[PDB]
RNA sequence: AGUAGAUUAGC
RNA sequence: AGUAGAUUAG
């Protein structure tokens, strides 16, 4: 089957009223839910303002993301690809961005190589190979979910060779 | 439509210093087609650095090569391992040989057969141990699995996600009680 | 002494 | 409390 982590969305900005039951009845419009939970404060039992929805298939996850915007219990909420507990500890893991850093490209790698591999994740806006070639490049998408789909994957083969993918940064 | 290059690549450690790209190739193409084969050399001396990489066309061929250990290349037994990505190679101890993994993030209803059901596919299991807290009696949220061949572990840690009992869980090479307090 | 690729952070 | 799951080191 497909790994649980790839079938899970993080839902940001929940209302205090939002429950496992209310969250479920909304997001089950886009598929079957293997799990649906609001994270609550262990001591107060207040909602902590976010939850998780898990579909049976990644297709259903994709459908829910394609049906943005999402309003739950009177509140616009923010669904994003669920970053694993391990990757969540890395700085910038949770930023909403449209641009990725691509490092480890070989010297004969051209722009159409990068386009051929990254098209599958979403509409590409801009590709820029760094010149001085220094072995890295930048790709800009029009939808942050395109980036999120990319960084939850481990390997990326461009022109027959692995390369590392990171969210592009401000500093 | 291939399989990622990183999963098709083996690190070959301990090469004879006379081994070349071609001699390394003629040995390892006995187990399949090689999309690449290289001896790593020092940039200034051009001398061999004592290790290389071979990449097969399919991971199936990688498995065949690993199942044919030991491998003697140009008179010397070499040590082939799953090629750890440059990114993962930067963390301490990434290349140490272990048969035992730490498994963290298992739910309270996760049983011993759940762990065995998922990890069997990587190799013969020797020992599974779910950690229960003394003084409380219930599960602590992690476990340990011991395999019979380190390559089983190496095949596990080059994958990203591991769904045990319907939930993701993290896998790390196990360190000793001493090594951890440090 | 030894078996981890290093041209993987933009003007 | 209010947008990252600490029951993830024996």
């Amino acid at each position: 089957k497909e790994p649980e982590q790839l079938r899970k969305l993080f839902i940001g900005g929940l209302s205090f009223e939002t429950t496992d039951e209310s969250l479920r009845s909304h997001f089950e419009q886009w598929g079957t839910l293997t799990d649906c939970v609001v994270m609550r404060d262990p001591n107060t039992k207040r909602s902590r303002g976010f939850g998780f929805v898990t579909y049976a298939t990644v297709e259903e996850v994709d459908a829910a993301m394609n049906a943005r915007p999402h309003k739950v219990d009177g509140r616009v909420v923010e669904p994003k690809r669920a970053v694993s507990r391990e990757d969540s500890q890395r700085p910038g893991a949770h930023l909403t961005v449209k641009k990725i850093f691509v490092g480890g490209i070989k010297e004969d790698t051209e722009e159409h190589h990068l386009r051929d591999y990254f098209e599958q994740y979403g509409k590409i806006e801009v590709i820029e190979i760094m010149t001085d070639k220094r072995g890295f490049a930048f790709v800009t998408f029009d939808d942050h979910d395109s980036v999120d789909k990319i960084v939850i994957q481990k390997y990326h083969t461009v022109n027959g060779h692995n390369c590392e993918v990171r969210k592009a940064l401000s500093k």
